[PDB]
């Protein structure tokens, strides 16, 4: 029922401890991690490829950038991608950050995800050539100096021009560009904190978000989510938020972001730890989540367009 798929907390915990370390771009933490998330990826049975890159950003002058990325079924024709972000801000007064909701959960959310539906995935799910799944860890979310439209989404920058980029010749020329087989891009961010709220940001992904809104219907009525909080809200939201999605969103990729708004309590303070995040919020999300996924691959046929 909700049933089918079960919580796996023992590898959600041992995968955000694994994560929650400061890692700023450059960082000894970064690279840990970094590492960490290609061999996660690697034993949950993805493809795994790093889009490392050198660019001269504020304060620190050139840093190395790498996004992390996962995918099964590579030469499937289209993709549900699935991301976060990875690095943690830069706080002069303040080294010891981990930015727990900032994405360190958000990061462990889809890696887990990925551990919970193993079943699937593992067999089932590589049985086919219609649609693959791809993890996207971004590199470079947060700003060095100040948040602009420059100082910002660094990797996913990086990694949304790549994908862009066409080949030479007719067949290429008349197939479609990689970051077109993208149906959607869901990017997770800011979860973690008591109560959070997600609300639609994009018309065009709003029956995405309505399917959230009824999985979590479902399993509340099933007795299987804790508390009696909603979650996921049938509301539009109040303003937009910026984050990595924007890069694709301008190469016209369809984007549900699930960011919490209002944003956690502790954001951008050195309470982002793992003394204010609130398991039952993050076992309710990951509930919801997991089967979110799973249904829309399992009830994937013809590719999905929401452009
Ligand atoms: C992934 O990581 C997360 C984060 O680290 C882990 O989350 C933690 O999970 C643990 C264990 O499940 C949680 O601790 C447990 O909390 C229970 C609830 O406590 C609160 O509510 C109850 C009301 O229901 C209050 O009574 C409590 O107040 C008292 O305790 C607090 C906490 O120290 C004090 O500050 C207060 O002043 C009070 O004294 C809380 O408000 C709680 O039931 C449970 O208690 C067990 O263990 C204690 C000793 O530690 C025993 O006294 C007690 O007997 C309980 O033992 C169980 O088993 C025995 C049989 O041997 C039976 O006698 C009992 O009936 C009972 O079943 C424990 O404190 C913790 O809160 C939680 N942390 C966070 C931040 O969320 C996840 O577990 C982890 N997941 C995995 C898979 O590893
Ligand atoms: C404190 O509440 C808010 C603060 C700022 C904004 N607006 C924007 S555009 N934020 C960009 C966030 C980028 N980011 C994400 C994670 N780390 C950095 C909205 C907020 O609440 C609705
Ligand atoms: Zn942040």
């Amino acid at each position: 029922i909700g049933s089918q798929w079960r919580d796996d907390e023992v590898h959600f915990n041992r995968t955000l401890d694994s994560i929650l370390v400061p890692r700023v771009v450059g960082s000894r933490g970064h690279q840990q991690v970094r590492e960490y998330l290609v061999q996660s990826l690697n034993g949950l049975g993805f493809q795994t490829e790093v889009d490392e890159f050198k660019q001269r950003v504020p304060v620190f002058g050139e840093l190395t950038f790498a996004n992390v990325v996962g995918t099964i079924n590579p030469q499937a024709q289209n993709f549900l991608a699935l991301a976060a972000h990875y690095d943690s801000k830069y706080f002069p007064n303040d080294p010891g950050f981990v930015g727990a909701t900032d994405s360190a959960v958000p990061a462990a959310i889809l890696l887990n995800t990925a551990k919970t539906l193993g079943a699937y995935l593992q067999k089932e799910f590589r049985n086919r050539s219609d649609v693959g799944l791809m993890l996207i860890f971004f590199d470079g979310e947060e700003a060095f100096k100040e948040w602009t439209d420059a100082d910002s989404v660094y990797g996913s920058k990086h990694l949304a021009a790549k994908l862009a980029s066409k080949r030479s010749g007719s067949q290429a020329q008349l197939a479609p560009r990689n970051i077109d087989r993208i149906e959607v891009l869901v990017l997770l961010d800011l979860i973690g904190a008591r109560n959070p709220k997600f609300s639609s940001f994009y018309e065009n992904t709003d029956g995405l978000h309505s399917s959230l809104v009824q999985i979590e219907k479902s399993l509340r009525t099933a007795g299987q989510l804790e508390g009696n909080n909603n979650m996921f809200l049938s509301r539009v939201s109040g303003g937009l938020v910026d984050d990595d999605h924007r890069p694709f969103l301008d190469e016209n990729v369809p984007v549900l972001h699930l960011v919490a708004t209002p944003f956690p309590d502790v954001w951008h303070t050195p309470r982002d730890n793992a003394a204010n995040l609130h398991w039952p919020s993050i076992r309710n999300f990951n509930r919801v989540f997991r089967n979110f996924v799973y249904q829309y691959l399992k009830r994937h046929t013809s590719p999905v367009n929401l452009r």
